[PDB]
């Protein structure tokens, strides 16, 4: 897909004609094919994998911040003629999906949002996230991805899963390029990001929210938010690769 592309790289599966789009936005690191076992089990609907700015297909694609996203976003679900849709997001798509439905999204029947932060808290957390995100930055546009993603995968928010879980992850992950990744990473980084608590509490839209059980991070941020949880049994941080049947089950209980 080319580098001035205004649409974004997605996959589209048309489902039952008066059912709703669901559209699927993957997290740092991820492609279209992240959300594609889950979704694949709502076959009624019509379904959108997104691949997000310096991720699979949507790779050459820079941005300078979530205003780019959200208006490659809004223009994406224009080519595919969407009129009704509910936004599924993952961590950093999650985000995307928060950031964009909050500065409008025509159409929007709901959004679900799954280990996704809502923002911090206040300029003194944002600073430290920076100094961080910069430390993460600089391992992208020097180190092997392979190497890059060994302490990726050794975060405090993946201390739930095995080394065997982590291996399979760090291989998935190194099909990508550091220096797309980095740029994306920098683009849309929590340290940039605004408190949206006031925004989803305010919300003309419909929110949701699925957590990991074993995501204590994401499972407190989540109970400061005037959105409906749905904990997931014997899952981590992606609780949709470790239970996508606890997932899909969340999914009918919003959706259907
Ligand atoms: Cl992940
Ligand atoms: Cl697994």
């Amino acid at each position: 897909v080319p580098r001035g592309s205004m649409i974004l790289h997605a996959q589209a599966k048309h489902g039952k004609p008066g059912l709703p789009w669901l559209v699927f936005l993957h997290g740092f690191s991820g492609d279209c094919h992240e959300w594609q076992e889950v979704g694949e089990a709502f076959a009624d609907y019509s379904r959108l994998y997104v691949d997000l700015p310096g991720h699979g297909g949507s790779a050459a694609i820079s941005v300078d911040g979530f205003d780019d996203v959200t208006d490659l976003l809004r223009k994406t679900l224009v080519s595919y003629n969407i009129l009704d849709f509910w936004l599924v997001g993952f961590s950093l798509g999650g985000r995307v999906a928060m950031m964009a439905a909050c500065q409008g999204l025509a159409g929007l029947c709901g959004v679900i949002v799954e280990g996704g932060h809502p923002g911090l808290q206040n300029a003194e957390q944002r600073a430290e996230r920076q100094r961080s995100d910069r430390q993460w930055v600089q391992r992208f546009l020097t180190e092997p991805l392979t190497a890059v993603f060994a302490d990726w995968y050794q975060q405090p928010v993946f201390a739930s899963l095995n080394d065997d879980q982590r291996r399979e992850l760090v291989a998935l992950r190194s099909n990508n390029n550091g220096a797309t990744l980095a740029a994306m990473l920098e683009a849309t980084s929590l340290a940039v990001q605004p408190d949206l608590r006031a925004n989803l509490s305010a919300r003309t839209f419909a929110f949701y929210y699925l957590c990991g059980e074993r995501d204590s991070k994401f499972r407190a941020l989540a109970a400061e938010l005037a959105a409906d949880c749905h904990v997931i049994p014997r899952a981590g941080h992606n609780a949709h690769r470790e239970n996508p049947a606890g997932v899909i089950a969340s999914l009918a209980q919003i959706l259907r």
